């Protein structure tokens, strides 16, 4: 028992993180079979980034611009392109460390690890939800940017996110690994404001799901609701709408534990109502909402 | 910015996780240079979890009843023993991926990285605490022992904890790496009930620091206290006493953020005695004491 903010085993990905460097600015890159990924913006001088040309900017630069160096050994670059906002940069050995590995662009809602890497080199590593305003609440600094998400299926990468930029607002842009940003984020250092940041319900009652699982059941009631009753309530706590897609997903919790997700919902409705009361739920005194339904069944089943 | 639970990377932990059975029961070691270190409990059945005399059992034990494999290779034992409550099974092949390490017995309200396995293969990894009462509130199944804590000073390894059980109250004890528990808990399947989890002060100071540097400033206020003062207070909440050596730990998040460390103890103190008011600090709705004043530090640079 016991449930935490777990992240995937990141030595798959660790091996696979190096060192971009163009010009005078430096960032991380995900070197896959011959291809090294980076953000585009490497290209560019802070200067640069106040509303960049890049298929201009990038004219100015040839292989042999791009140092990317694998802990301490340089990798030879004989061909870089431009896919949205990545740079892939083709160079001639392929990275014996990559493991299986797959590009996804996940929805929001969905959740992922991120591995920090500043230089080439792995700091840490953390749980992130991609928000329903697509963005994501990290830790990055400068020299964070090509830092990626991801998910493991056994053996297999799923590489969701690379990270780009950091908000006005202290909150995180990036893109999947074909270079396309999640929500409306550009690659410019200008004003983007996120959308509002809508609770996730589907993971909160999994999140509750996983709190009966491990012992912490003061919060059941004797209520039940339907989902357009419960959907009243969410919309007034800008909590995503809840669907009968919702629900299915939640059916294998709903089973485990002998709660119908009606019933779990009027206990979400009655906490979103009342408050917590000073008490907490799996040590935490405000609502989770970044552990999916199949990150509460893979932490509780025990999946390798 | 942002400031997240971080752990460490996993890879050179990873690395080291192998399967070791005896008998009907299969369980994590860790493997490093030519010796596997298990809990000594492996040898044990669920009958034996009662009352067991591990010197009696191990006499019906020879190197080829534990069985060790890596990943899917077996390695050979060609010798055993039994140091305080962990194994030591020496192998004929000294493990190629061992990283630099040293085994650490850490102090009450430091931190580390758990990566918990099943079966030899790992499943995540998360940041811990050793809680003041010696136990640590971990994410962890059946089959989840010899599971290892650890933190990484640049390439050398620090392994603090091995996982050994779950205390009837869902929380979880362990050793170090010679196989001395943490606390007084023996490993028997018997009453063993953990002391008062006081709250890790220092740490919590930590964590407001970090939310100052990371743009979470409400709570600070026009007042400042004293040790004596602070402390009537931290007794009344079930506080760790803070002394000078905390204070002059805190130290470097003091200059850098320019609120003195009794300043921030009397935002401390107005927090405890008022509580959040319904606001939050750094996404958490608590006060979150499982980062020391390094860990902030660490995060808040980019240490690599
Ligand atoms: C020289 N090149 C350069 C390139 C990018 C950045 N910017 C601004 C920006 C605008 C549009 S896309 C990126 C970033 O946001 C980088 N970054 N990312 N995460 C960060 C956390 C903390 C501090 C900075 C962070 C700055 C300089
Ligand atoms: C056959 N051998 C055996 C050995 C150990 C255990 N016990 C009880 C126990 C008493 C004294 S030392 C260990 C554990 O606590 C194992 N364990 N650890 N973490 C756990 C989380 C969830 C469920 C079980 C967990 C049981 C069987």
């Amino acid at each position: 028992s016991g449930f935490r903010k777990m992240a995937f085993p990141s030595g798959k990905v660790e091996g696979c993180m190096v060192q971009v460097t163009c010009g005078t600015t430096t960032l991380n890159g995900l070197w896959l079979d011959d291809v090294v990924y980076c953000p585009r913006h490497v290209i560019c001088t802070s200067e640069d980034m106040l509303n960049p040309n890049y298929e201009d900017l990038l004219i100015r630069k040839s292989n042999h611009n791009f140092l990317v160096q694998a802990g301490n050994v340089q990798l030879r670059v004989i061909g870089h392109s431009m896919q949205n906002c990545v740079l892939k940069l083709k160079v001639d050995t392929a990275n014996p460390k990559t493991p299986k590995y797959k590009f996804v662009r996940i929805q929001p809602g969905q959740t992922f690890s991120v591995l920090a890497c500043y230089n080439g080199s792995p700091s840490g590593v953390y749980q992130c939800a991609m928000r329903p305003n697509f963005t994501i609440k990290g830790s990055f600094l400068n020299g964070s940017c090509g830092s990626v998400g991801f998910n493991i299926d056994y053996d297999c990468v799923s590489f969701c996110y690379m990270h780009h930029m950091e908000l006005p607002t202290g909150v995180h842009a990036g893109t999947d690994l074909e270079g396309n940003f999640y929500g409306p984020f550009v690659d410019r250092q200008t004003a983007q404001a996120a959308g509002t940041d809508t609770t996730i319900t589907v993971n909160v009652l999994a999140w509750l799901y996983a709190a009966v699982i491990n012992g912490d059941r003061w919060f059941l009631n004797r209520f039940t609701t339907t989902l357009n009753d419960f959907n009243l309530v969410a919309m007034k706590y800008n909590y995503e709408p809840l669907t009968q897609d919702h629900v299915d997903i939640l059916g294998p919790l709903s089973a485990q534990t002998g709660i119908a997700v009606l019933d779990m919902c009027a206990s979400l409705k009655e906490l979103l109502q009342n408050g917590m009361n000073g008490r907490t739920i799996l040590g935490s005194a405000l609502l989770e909402d970044e552990f999916t339904p199949f990150d509460v069944v893979r932490q509780c089943s025990g999946v390798t």
